[PDB]
């Protein structure tokens, strides 16, 4: 069994259930929990638990086989339902857009830990789109069609807790990320809207303390620009001064 960070790696990377996820992630867990001083054994136990959350239920290796399907197909929307955060945004989605857009539409925009959010992207006929997550299986969805359709996508394999998002643009995404980001690491949600290169963002919640958490903890140099409920998402409109 594995006795250091370097073979446990190895090991989860090798498993049908994380074979899909970013490196940096699973070493990024495995070391912290090293840390702990615990045995390997209850060490690389805890690192697959966590593994196991940042996974989540978003999607499957048949979820994601049947968005490709409905992709070819030419069906956005039931690939969209295929992911489980833009099937929750699906019955408000063209609303959510409306809103986000309302005083321009971006010519490029950063989506980040994207999911397959960047489908509706396509959709609302964004010319320029760069994506992060940490499941490679969402880029082998998305990039396929971005190719069929000479549409300017691109997907990074990149855990943001790793490395900050380095791509330009003119409005960034971040879309039910900052509480599992707060929760992982004190201080990284706000850290990483420091980060992005783009003069606005679009925050988002879900909704029927979060509210209360951003305004709180929103940096001096951004404002908020506009706040409103839209479905089951709390949305932020922020500007960079
Ligand atoms: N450290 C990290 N770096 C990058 N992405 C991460 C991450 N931890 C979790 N994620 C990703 O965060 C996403 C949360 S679900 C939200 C997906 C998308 N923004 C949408 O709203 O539709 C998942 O796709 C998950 O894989």
């Amino acid at each position: 069994y594995p006795m250091n960070i370097n073979d446990a790696l190895t090991s989860i990377l090798a498993s049908k259930k994380y074979r899909a996820l970013c490196p940096d992630t699973v070493r990024r867990i495995l070391t912290e929990e090293w840390g702990r001083h615990k045995s390997p054994k209850q060490t690389v136990e805890a690192a697959r638990t966590r593994l196991h959350g940042i996974c989540g239920a978003y999607v499957t290796p048949e979820s994601l086989k049947a968005a490709a399907a409905a992709l070819s197909a030419g069906d956005v929307k039931k690939a969209l339902s295929l992911h489980a955060s833009t099937k929750e945004r699906l019955a408000e989605l063209d609303t959510l857009y409306d809103f986000i857009f309302s005083a321009e539409t971006p010519r490029r925009v950063l989506d980040i830990a994207c999911g397959l959010n960047p489908l509706a992207l396509y959709e609302r006929g964004i010319a320029s789109v760069w994506g992060c997550d940490i499941h490679q299986g969402l880029g082998d969805v998305i990039t396929p069609f971005a190719r069929e359709k000479d549409w300017d996508f691109t997907f990074a394999l990149q855990d943001v807790l790793c490395a900050p998002p380095a791509e330009a643009g003119d409005l960034a995404l971040i879309f039910k990320l900052l509480p599992l980001l707060e929760r992982e690491q004190a201080g990284s949600a706000m850290a990483l809207l420091q980060s992005l290169n783009t003069p606005r963002m679009a925050v988002s919640f879900p909704t029927r303390n979060y509210a209360a958490w951003f305004e709180g903890g929103l940096p001096a140099e951004f404002e908020i620009e506009d706040k409103k409920t839209i479905g089951t998402e709390l949305i932020y409109l922020i500007k960079k001064n």
